[PDB]
């Protein structure tokens, strides 16, 4: 299945971790190895969702001036995967929060996204992703600034790159149909749209656990959102899933990735939670030799890989 999926990788996190904001370099926070992501290039992953947090990148106002520090090393992270031939989602890894407040300017989201585009709309290989993980927040808040954050790359001038929206309830893939109805209304004029969707197996979802409810229970949470898609004539992608490095989770996994390959008339792939240099002895970890999920998952990944 080498060519069934568009996009086929894995998350690429560290930048955001820790609580101290601006935080310290190599104590709080650290990018993603380029290594590292060689290495799961060379496996055959051509996607990788990068994660950010916006209150370091930008340590003033969402409008205001750049962390060149932060912005850079975040470029030069996105610059190995691009240049690996990659493509690099830039994952604002926020919750629609700024400053632990809800976003609810929607003319500052398009003005954050005005200035994030137009520092990579000359990169072809690179994605936007408007934001990590929407929940606990209007449903009409949430279109907006989807929308605000369409309108914003685009008036940047960045007119290649595929655009991935996120939906309310963490985006998950089995709330999507009862919460996030609303987001078939979202329109760009390249029409280069992506409804990202999450989802997680275990018995509350909340991927907190390494063991999944059943076998099934993958595909079983991504049906309604397929047929959503089927019928509002959209493409989705998983942004984020997981499972144990267990029997019951590799079929789970399995089961979820076989039925997302035969519907790719609306599913363009999946990206892994997650990879990074700082996740030690995390359950889903991919980073590359030794994470858990890399040892113990990746074989049911080599097919679309
Ligand atoms: C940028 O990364 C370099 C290491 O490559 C590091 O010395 C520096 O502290 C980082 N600065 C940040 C993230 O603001
Ligand atoms: C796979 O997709 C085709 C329609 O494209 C359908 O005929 C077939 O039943 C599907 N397979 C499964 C296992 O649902
Ligand atoms: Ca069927
Ligand atoms: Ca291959
Ligand atoms: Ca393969």
């Amino acid at each position: 299945a080498e060519f069934v999926f568009e996009w086929f990788g894995s998350n690429e996190s560290g930048a955001e971790f820790g609580t101290n904001i601006p935080g310290v370099w190599g104590t709080d926070y650290i990018f993603p190895d380029p290594s590292a992501i060689s290495t799961l290039i060379d496996k055959g992953m051509n996607f990788f969702r990068v994660q950010f947090m916006m209150e370091r990148l930008l340590p003033d106002s969402m409008t205001g001036s750049y962390d060149e520090e932060y912005l850079a090393n975040l470029t030069t992270v996105i610059k190995a995967v691009t240049d690996g031939g990659a493509h690099a989602l830039v994952d604002p890894h926020n919750y629609g929060r700024y400053n632990g407040e809800i976003i609810s300017s929607t003319s500052d989201f398009q003005t954050f996204w005005e200035n994030l585009a137009g520092q990579y709309k000359d990169n072809d290989l690179v994605m936007f992703d408007t934001n990590n993980e929407y929940h606990d927040m209007d449903q009409d808040l949430v279109l907006n600034l989807n929308q605000a954050a369409i309108n914003g790359i685009r008036a940047a001038g960045a007119t290649s790159q595929y655009i991935f929206v996120e939906g309310n309830s963490w985006t998950g893939a089995w709330t999507w149909v009862d919460v996030n109805d609303n987001m078939k209304n979202l329109t760009d004029p390249e029409d280069k749209i992506v409804y990202e969707m999450h989802q997680y197996l275990d018995s509350d979802g909340s991927g907190t656990s390494e063991t999944c409810v059943s076998e099934t229970i993958g595909k079983e949470r991504v049906t309604e959102a397929t047929q959503w898609l089927k019928d509002n004539k959209k493409v989705g992608f998983i942004g984020a899933y997981a499972g144990g490095s267990n029997d019951v989770c590799r079929s789970a996994v399995s089961g979820m990735l076989e039925y997302m390959a035969n519907n790719t008339d609306v599913w363009k792939g999946a990206s892994w939670w997650a990879a990074g240099p700082w996740w030690g002895d995390y359950i889903f970890s991919l980073e590359p030799p030794d994470g858990t999920a890399y040892t113990g998952m990746l074989d049911i990944l080599e097919a679309y890989l």
